[PDB]
């Protein structure tokens, strides 16, 4: 896994890495004849320009060496980069919740990087000083070959990799508190308890820099023992012709001041590999719920019928709190079908299980008999299902192009039928640029009621067969709110729509009802049914017919 | 700035520095003796010899490993000192700054840059002390008075051109360029996996995936262009030291021919310069970290050294037997510094009595959150003053107003990864355990936390249990009441609350309004008909002011916004 993958994008570049190895080889070359001929100095003038013509050769053998090693580095690390970003795309919703953004971005750029520039120096070093460095040479080989395999014969005992193991993890950690201080910044300030957040984190630095002492401390003790046993070689050797063994003892003591100069570089040695390691350990990472795998049905066969059969759920955060028990509730296609609860019923629950963001713990979501399970999830959220929540997310794009992410073969004319049905283009056309705007934090800041008028228009290019909406009109100004709904509605027309409202004006005109107590169908049924059966309904009906009366 | 500042952190850590320097110089002073005593060698009268020599390898071990440890100390208590003193700087700097720049960015400024400086810090004094020394040792054996003058001139030759080149428009320019699109790059990934469910959602991974790959490309070719940049610099060195040795042959040998120096001074030089040419070429390889960590090191020291608008400190307090809360905004004008062409207050006159709840009511973008923000002294404002008991906000401590006089509930409350009882406790620094349930007593929260297995040891957020919006706020508004605030700020305090949450909610509020100046920003006007006066905003100013009764028999926008509400609420029945 470390050296399998490693080995899939090294590749590629080893041609272009042969050349630079000649190139290394043949500037050192060069290097040879330059104390040679020096050492030798009309005459003068001769031997003058000569030696200046192999500077010249020996400084752009040297450039192109190093040119080519940097080429390598970086496009092997673009090729890492992709393969990562892809994978963790990939990953389930599960992963995301348990892993933070801030961590997830800095493995992808900071981790690749600090592998990319330490394999840079290992070999921009090594190379240089390996080519600085009958029967004698065979001895020398045998005593540069030890410290590359007796640092991984004592490797074995104690192990400096459990030690970056813990210093990664107090650095991710004490990376969090300022994520979540400097994040929160405007709250922190709101309450005064800066020096609070200045000695929580303070605390967290003295505990960085305690577990990267206690490596460093390790690293030294490598580079120490290392520099006893080259010499214990040097020893070794010496009672394992003559001339030969006095002119290795001279040649042993050229290797220990090249050997040195990769001692020096095992911090980063340490360093990189626990970098590449954490890059190749979410590659590899395979999520619960593909993104390609299973089947579509054509528009002509789709009609939209949604079937929960005893589907029972635990997110798998929490397997022992259940969420959802025993839930059963059939959305008939084309009509609408509301759904009112209590606050951490499993409401927003329900809506994610119909997105396939989750798989239920017991019994099945249908989509016109055809279980979720079969289904190719990618057609399912990008041309079926059109959802819709509280809270509008929109990218650092123009807003033609935001509204474009519903639908992405979808031509310009195309955006402004979709926005003209969720009243959007109105307000669009008023801006300067118009649908040329940027938003978001470079862009214009928008309102609630403009913000979640651009997220239907968004939804509606996919032609959606199902439609989510999780309590659309939320936080928005009771203008705002009266605007957003009116268009909504225009958009649930001929749609299978399940409405998560808060307001239960909206929903009394509905295909049926479902009130929900802890994950459980506690009523269901019509409008006029629920008021009749005098339930859960019926007293929240008559509380608020109360607060309307005093209104008035 | 770059230099100045780097002086403060090293100078305590010099003296520890020095000792390892001592160390460096003692452990290559053995390597010397090793080869020597070696030489001698080549059954008694061996044993007592190769014991001899065993200690001398322990010995340069311990002085090797205590060396570099020392080296690590001294890199790693920098950085914890550089760490503290950027986050401070950095928590101090005014909300502008927050909203140029990005959360992400400063957080990889105080972990990864500072980590990128101090390993790079480590690497030069590793490598240049053991190279140093390498070329101390042969200097004082071979140079004479004479021959060690041009020695150093051509070690300060390569050094006079490396520092030149590293402060020049070139490597300076194509680094900034590189670290440009780094952060580039790096936002394309934060807005596509932070927002995954979002790009899930509408099954647009493909199209991310794309816009990151093309920054990914520009992302390389950037780097590329400084990796041949620094390579540039790397092999014309390799030619200007080469150069140096082929100018002191023709410029000492001039002087050798005429008495002035001898024929083996000159023979003991070129042998010399082949030693330091050695001893430069394993820096040159460093050059590539030497303009990273330089680079890494000025981003750290350049947020470090910057001086907000508005302090936190600076000011005074007034006494708890003075302070009544008399809010006053005398023809407040104010326009973000953002936007500085776009006006948002124009001309605001508002007077909030003590211990009466003023309501503000006004259309979404009319600037009533604006308002709030100014009377926490998040922002001053461009014209007029804002004044507490007749004094100004700008002579008043910042961190006494808002740690002890006002007490802010947002829209959308912050539960921070700690414990409820921590969370809570957030208000007043130094508040004990029974200060804390009289408080959430207060705001009806005692009744649900008490309820839970752990109670108030149960963490909230990410890894904590997910609350109910209902609840959320019911400990925002106990978090506020600790401090014993004089004056309260609600903004939209039960915005996206459920009907029966929105009711509790607005029940304890009404209760912790009680006896204090209360500045209500409602979108119910049902909850702002019995306050002291409710006051109309339109394009930045005070449109309508008076009591409930007076602003219906005026027939403004009041009577109209009533109307509307009327309207829905029939609709309801
Ligand atoms: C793949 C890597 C894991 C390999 C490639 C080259 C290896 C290095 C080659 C040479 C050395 C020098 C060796 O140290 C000595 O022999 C120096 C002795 C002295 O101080 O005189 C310690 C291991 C090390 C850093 C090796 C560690 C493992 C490396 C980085
Ligand atoms: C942490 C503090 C104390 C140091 C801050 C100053 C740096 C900007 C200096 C210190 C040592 C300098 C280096 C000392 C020696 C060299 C070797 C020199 O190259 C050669 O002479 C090699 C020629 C060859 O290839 O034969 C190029 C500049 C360089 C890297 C210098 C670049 C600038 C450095 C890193
Ligand atoms: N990501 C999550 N991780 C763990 N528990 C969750 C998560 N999302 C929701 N829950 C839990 O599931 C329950 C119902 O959630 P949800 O459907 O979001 O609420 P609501 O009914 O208000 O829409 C609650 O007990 C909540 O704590
Ligand atoms: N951080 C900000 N940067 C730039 N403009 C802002 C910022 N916050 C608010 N504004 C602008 O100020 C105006 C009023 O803002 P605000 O008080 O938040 O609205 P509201 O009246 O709905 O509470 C709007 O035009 C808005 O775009
Ligand atoms: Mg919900
Ligand atoms: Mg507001």
């Amino acid at each position: 896994f470390n050296w399998k993958l490693f080995w899939q994008f090294l590749h590629p570049h080893l041609l272009v890495l042969g050349v630079a190895v000649v190139l290394a080889l043949g500037a050192a070359l060069v290097n040879v004849q330059i104390p040679l001929l020096l050492g030798q100095l009309t005459e003068s003038q001769n031997l003058s320009t000569h030696l200046l013509i192999l500077y010249g050769v020996q400084g752009l053998l040297t450039f192109g060496y190093l040119v080519l090693l940097s080429h390598v580095g970086e496009r092997m690390a673009v090729d890492m980069r992709r393969a990562l970003f892809s994978s963790l795309l990939r990953q389930d919703i599960t992963f995301f919740d348990a892993n933070k953004t801030g961590q997830l971005v800095s493995r992808l750029t900071t981790d690749v990087q600090e592998f990319k520039s330490s394999f840079k120096l290992v070999i921009s070093q090594g190379l240089r000083s390996c080519t600085q460095v009958l029967s004698t040479r065979l001895t020398l080989l045998l005593m540069v070959a030890t410290p590359a395999l007796m640092g991984v014969g004592t490797l074995m005992g104690s192990g400096l990799r459990k030690l970056s193991r813990q210093c990664q993890e107090q650095i991710a950690r004490a990376m969090g508190v300022a994520d979540e201080a400097l994040g929160n910044v405007r709250t922190v300030r709101a309450f005064a308890m800066e020096q609070r957040e200045e000695e929580r984190y303070g605390a967290e630095l003295e505990a960085c820099r305690c577990r990267a002492e206690e490596l460093g401390r390790g690293i030294a003790l490598f580079q120490g023992l290392s520099n006893i046993a080259f010499n214990c070689m040097v020893l070794g050797t010496l009672f394992i012709t003559g001339g030969d063994l006095m002119s290795f003892l001279v040649a042993s003591q050229t290797v220990q001041r090249s050997m040195a100069n990769l001692s020096v570089l095992f911090g980063q040695v340490v360093r990189g590999l626990s970098a590449g390691a954490r890059v190749f350990e979410y590659m590899a990472l395979n999520p619960c719920i593909p993104l390609s795998g299973g089947c579509c049905v054509p528009k002509e066969q789709l009609r939209g019928s949604v079937t929960f059969q005893n589907v029972c759920f635990s997110y798998p955060c929490r397997p022992g709190f259940e969420v959802l028990k025993d839930f059963t509730l059939t959305l008939p296609p084309g009509k609408i079908v509301a759904l009112v609860g209590q606050s951490g019923g499993g409401k927003t629950t329900v809506a994610s299980l119909l997105e396939r963001f989750y798989d239920p713990t017991a019994g099945v979501v249908m989509l016109d008999g055809r279980d979720l399970r079969t289904l190719d999830p990618s057609w399912l959220r990008g041309q079926v299902v059109g959802f819709i929540s509280q809270e509008p997310v929109l990218f650092g794009t123009t807003i033609m192009e935001n509204i474009r992410f519903g639908k992405l073969e979808a031509s310009d004319e195309e955006v402004y039928t979709a926005a003209r049905e969720a009243n959007a283009h109105e307000f669009i056309t008023s801006f300067p640029e118009g649908y040329n705007t940027v938003v978001g934090e470079r862009g214009t800041t928008l309102s609630g009621g403009q913000k979640q008028r651009l997220a239907i228009a968004r939804a509606l290019i996919k032609q959606p067969t199902v439609l989510i909406l999780d309590e659309a009109t939320s936080a928005l100004d009771a203008e705002s709110e009266r605007v957003v709904q009116e268009a909504l509605d225009r958009a649930s027309a001929g749609r299978t729509v399940l409405v998560i409202a808060h307001r239960l004006s909206t929903v009394r005109g509905a295909h049926c009802i479902v009130v929900m107590a802890d994950g459980r169908v506690w009523e269901a049924g019509t409008h006029e049914e629920l008021l009749k059966k005098g339930g859960l309904y019926a007293e929240l009906i008559r509380r608020q017919a109360l607060d309307a009366a005093e209104n008035l």
